[PDB]
């Protein structure tokens, strides 16, 4: 029941003083759950998604893209790089720095492979390209998650985010290869135990990239595979009016599980 799940969405909202952005969506039927699926969010790191796709892109026309050695100096290294910090001096691959950003949301990761492309209005046009008009990276890591209220730097929109997603992910935005690689690395995200995977049945998977940033910013997007149905496409972005509020994992459950019910 859409309209059920919409009230108890706005009920959930109710909770906390801030806003919830969310939008789940059935890819078989395109039945359609919203809150706020129209308004400007923060997208801190989930925007490490569109990067990956991004780059995931180029190197379906640069074939050694992937396997390429990126040597990146101790200089390079910003908070929440758990895999880049291990590996300075050693380098690592491209592939290796998209797996770390998606799965670990490591921030010097993004911000290497950002360069890679050219600068953070290389995503912004890779969103154009795929048909979101919405999403802008105007920042590198960690300004980024600043999450200002009333700013439209670095944010997109549940409704647009859902979109892109779909395309991603389910639909035919990447070629077949690329497709794989981005779900591959998606499922394997070790930052979401709490998250949208904590508000699905036990025998859903779950591919995903939270975020998390000021003001209390705790973000969540992805695709569910439930077994023997379609994809359902879920985004989750809250943010909170406190500049000192503690991020949550348990409003991003709470709002995924609404969805669930209303699509079991
Ligand atoms: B990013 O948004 O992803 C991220 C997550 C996540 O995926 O949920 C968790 C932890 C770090 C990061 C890196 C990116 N975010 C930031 O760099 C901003 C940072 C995140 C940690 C917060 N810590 C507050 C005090 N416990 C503050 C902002």
């Amino acid at each position: 029941n859409v309209a059920a799940a919409e009230r108890q969405l706005r009920e959930l909202e109710s909770t906390f003083d801030g806003r919830l952005g969310f939008v789940a969506l059935d890819t078989a039927t395109g039945a359609r759950i919203a809150h706020r699926g129209d308004e400007r969010f923060p997208f801190c790191s989930t925007s490490k998604m569109m990067l990956c796709a991004a780059v995931l892109a180029r190197s379906a026309g640069e074939p050694a893209l992937l396997q390429r050695r990126i040597a990146y100096a101790k200089g390079d290294l910003i908070r929440y790089s758990p895999i880049t910090e291990q590996h300075v001096g050693a380098g690592m691959s491209v592939a290796e720095l998209c797996a770390a950003t998606l799965q670990y949301s490591d921030n010097t990761a993004a911000n290497l492979l950002i360069a890679l492309l050219g600068g953070p209005q290389t995503v912004t046009a890779y969103a154009r390209s795929i048909g979101d008009a919405t999403f802008r990276l105007d920042r590198r890591e960690p300004e980024l998650n600043t999450a200002l209220p009333g700013d439209e730097r670095d944010t997109t929109t549940p409704a647009a985010m859902a979109a892109s997603v779909h395309r991603l992910l389910v639909g035919d935005a990447l070629g077949a290869a690329q497709r794989a690689q981005l779900n591959a690395w998606m499922l394997g995200n070790k930052t979401g135990d709490a998250r949208i995977r904590a508000g699905v049945p036990a025998d859903w998977r779950v591919a995903d990239k939270t975020g998390t940033g000021d003001y209390g910013t705790a973000n969540d997007i992805g695709v569910a595979y439930p077994p023997n149905r379609a994809p359902i496409v879920f985004i989750v972005y809250t943010t909170m009016r406190n500049p000192n509020a503690q991020a949550r994992d348990d409003v991003i459950a709470s709002a995924t599980r609404i969805a669930a019910r209303a699509f079991a």
